[PDB]
């Protein structure tokens, strides 16, 4: 909701 993309940015 709003999240399992955006762990896939923390690794960027």
């Amino acid at each position: 909701v709003r999240r399992f993309d955006l762990l896939k940015r923390i690794l960027k």
